[PDB]
């Protein structure tokens, strides 16, 4: 319900994944990031909850080389450091 403003670099990732605006609900951000993950096939083939991103823009924005899609509190925290 409350809205968030992604910083410019996060925003650019979201638009590369189909976002067509600049303010979002957390849910919409998570959705486009999920699609971005799928589109770049950042997930591990065998351990599919794991995202490899040391060589991806997301890795630098999130400050991690790997993380799990199931780590929701951690994912919120990584996203929050990229919201205005
Ligand atoms: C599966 C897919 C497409 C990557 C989407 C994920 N799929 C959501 C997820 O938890 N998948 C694992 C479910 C597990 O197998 C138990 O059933 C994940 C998500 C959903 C809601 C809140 C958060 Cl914080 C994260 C996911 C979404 N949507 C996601 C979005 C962005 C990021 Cl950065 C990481 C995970």
């Amino acid at each position: 319900e409350k809205l968030v403003q992604p910083t410019p670099l996060l925003l650019s990732l979201l638009k590369s994944a189909g976002a067509q605006k600049e303010t979002f609900t957390m849910k919409e951000v998570l959705y486009h990031l999920g699609q971005y993950i799928m589109a770049k096939q950042l997930y591990d083939e065998k351990q599919q909850h794991i995202v490899h991103c040391s060589n991806d823009p997301l890795g630098e924005l999130f400050g991690v080389q790997e993380f799990s899609v199931k780590e929701h509190r951690r994912i919120y925290a990584m996203i929050s450091r990229n919201l205005v």
